């Protein structure tokens, strides 16, 4: 962190401060003042053409004069050689993760629309017309298009960020090679830790940061869905049912999910040290007619046989609950709209757009389970260095 | 193999030869005259008692019947220590991958009556009942409990399978390292590379017989759904026009898709080469306080960047071509039906369960390709292993 970021102390706590000023002036009032003397509509198409609205122009704008603010603060306090790739670089993939958010909400938008036409086609034959659907996969498509152009330049820039993080943490370490030379397990603490501490790092920051964005974007989705269902299967009318069904039902992917396979991290360590205890008796044996015994081996394949088959049998257990939530997930997004399927409240669109909004949600929560190898690993990582 | 199959010379290919005997006498008649007897049913239901109807359970014992005969002659003639685990335990594993596909077949089944259901509520208010719909998703839980229970069981055993795999391979290796101790590498051969041959021969040996099963059973249901799409969006009525446009569409993610992508493999190795030769570097330097000096690191890395660079730059193109067949593909299964959703010769139901076996049939040449690679890995490990018996031959 010393390289590659100037003053990590100060850094990465103004940087927090500054986001905090910076959204309290947005999404806790003003923000509107901004809109409102430029003339902004406040309404946003359906269609791609919302990305260069007014209303998305605006808060680019404010974007990239928060950043430059806060990198000339930075420029001229404790420069560093890589603030264009520290300062500038990360702010970009920040907000490019944030773009990525803005395109997935902007094809679930889309659901209501297309699948509401499709209702129609369904119930009279020739109601619609063949025109009609090409129109509407047109406009799909244009969000589509956004989304490939920005997602293959955000990882191609993203791999030459994390790359330039080697390049900068090499260079330090090289010009310490003469003192760091004696210590033992180099040439891996300088050539195989230092990717695998930026690799990591950045994946597990973009993911958490990804997981925080779209749950900002999909929780007010869900609530402004929730006035469509107003009853659910059992529990009958509950205030907000929807999305607090949406968020039991998300946390059973990271909550019971996760307990049940808490143990399998530890369970994974000791198969790999015994592998790496039969290495170690192995590896005597070839220098040597003693060591290798074949009584001897025999303990410790005995040894890394009882743990392969202590790790099987808990991975049953992880399998159990993560094949069933997989296989019931599949009808429990549709198994709270049965009340409202019924009562005709519901149509095609919002029954599709709600079933959607259900993975994304749950492709946040996700970010906990999932992402629990990136956790674990930086500190493994971090602390070699 | 030798040390796990019971001559694999013969054994591994007579069973091919045995598996082709016994599916001509059940999918080419035969099958008709076992079914004859007994009664049988013909129909098959399409809640959970599917799998053990009259139908299924017959073939059942036709399975273990042939797969017994075989087996009985292998323990006759040519016995082996590990007879069981080879011959019987990888039966299990070929029949429980074809059970599983027949679970697919039965959810995607079960779409045409539930969505033609929900498009009845949506409808006309109250003309369905909430008791109509427990009925069908109850309906499903039952098959979903039934893949569970085997899908766990699966994995349970095929981690035992691979298991009884290395463990054969190293009764065979030890009381012969007297003879294998001097070769170079051998430790690391002995522990790492007996263990990644066999985790991932299961790999390629299951994908690629999953993917042989899953468009043997997926394409004549997708040829019998094809009569209620008699016509194309662009290119008009065609016969089979929508199994024809669904192969084709599949082919684009191992055609175009795996062109773009064949020199990323390539483009690896000579990034993890440079980056070994950086290693290599490193630990002289560390022995000799005059090997690093501030050239050559600073050159050999140059040689790192400039091999990465490549890397991500080759890899955009491969991005572009993956992310936008995803994206296309989000609607290509609904673009396909739209002359007939307006036409109203198909319903809610239908649009689903089409749908829903492209994404099947897509995974059958994903797992192609998987497959590949899979087979390319393994021939990189199997020339460890095949050059280590130096000494004993
Ligand atoms: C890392 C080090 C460098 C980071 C530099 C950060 C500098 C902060 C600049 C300002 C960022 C916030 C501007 C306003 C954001 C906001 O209001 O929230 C938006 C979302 O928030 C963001 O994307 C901001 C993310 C900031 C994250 C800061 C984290 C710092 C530390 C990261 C470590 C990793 C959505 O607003 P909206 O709904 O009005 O926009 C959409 C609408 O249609 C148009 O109005
Ligand atoms: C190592 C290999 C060890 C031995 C491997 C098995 C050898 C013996 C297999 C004999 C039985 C094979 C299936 C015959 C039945 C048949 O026709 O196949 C059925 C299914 O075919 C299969 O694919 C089943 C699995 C057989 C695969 C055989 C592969 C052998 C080669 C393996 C080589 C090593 C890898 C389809 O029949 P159906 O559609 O009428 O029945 C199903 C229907 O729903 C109700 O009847």
């Amino acid at each position: 962190f010393k390289s590659f970021f100037p003053k990590p102390g100060t850094f990465f706590l103004s940087a927090f401060v500054w986001a905090l000023i910076a959204v309290i002036f947005w999404q806790a009032g003003g923000g509107d003042w901004v809109a409102r003397i430029t003339g902004a509509s406040g309404q946003i198409p359906i269609s791609a053409a919302r990305f260069w609205s007014l209303d998305f122009l605006i808060f680019y704008a404010y974007y990239i004069v928060c950043v430059g603010l806060f990198a000339l603060f930075w420029f001229i306090y404790s420069p560093h050689r890589w603030q264009y790739w520290s300062i500038l670089g990360t702010a970009l993939i920040i907000f490019v993760t944030w773009f990525l958010v803005e395109v997935g909400v902007a094809v679930n938008a889309w659901y209501a629309p297309f699948y509401d036409l499709i209702q129609t086609a369904l119930s009279s034959p020739h109601k619609v017309t063949i025109e009609q659907f090409y129109r509407e996969v047109g406009v799909f498509l244009g969000i589509a298009l956004i989304a490939v152009v920005i997602s293959v330049l955000n990882n191609f820039f993203v791999s030459h960020y994390v790359f330039r993080w080697r390049t900068a943490m090499n260079e330090y370490y090289m010009a310490n090679w003469q003192q760091l030379r004696h210590i033992e397990g180099a040439a891996q603490r300088v050539q195989e830790d230092t990717m695998r501490f930026a690799s990591t790092l950045e994946n597990m920051g973009v993911s958490f940061i990804n997981a925080i964005m779209t749950l900002i974007a999909f929780l007010p989705v869900l609530v402004t869905l929730s006035a469509h269902v107003p009853e659910l299967p059992i529990i009958g009318h509950i205030p907000y049912g929807l999305v607090i069904a949406a968020i039991v039902w998300s946390l059973m992917g990271t909550g019971l999910l996760a307990v049940v396979g808490i143990k399998l991290p530890g369970l994974e360590f000791k198969n790999q040290r015994v592998e790496a205890a039969y290495r170690k008796e192995l590896v005597y044996g070839e220098d040597d007619a003693t060591r290798a015994t074949p009584p001897t081996v025999r303990e410790l394949f005995s040894a890394v046989r009882k743990n392969y088959f202590r790790l099987y049998f808990h991975y049953m257990y992880f399998n159990i609950a993560r094949i069933l939530y997989l296989q019931v997930d599949n009808v429990f997004g549709l198994f709270l709209l049965f009340p409202s399927i019924v009562a005709g409240t519901i149509t095609l669109g919002l029954m599709t757009q709600i079933t959607n909004v259900f993975g994304q949600v749950r492709g946040a929560f996700q970010y906990l389970i999932n992402s629990w190898t990136t956790l674990v690993e930086l500190m493994s990582i971090y602390k070699r260095l």
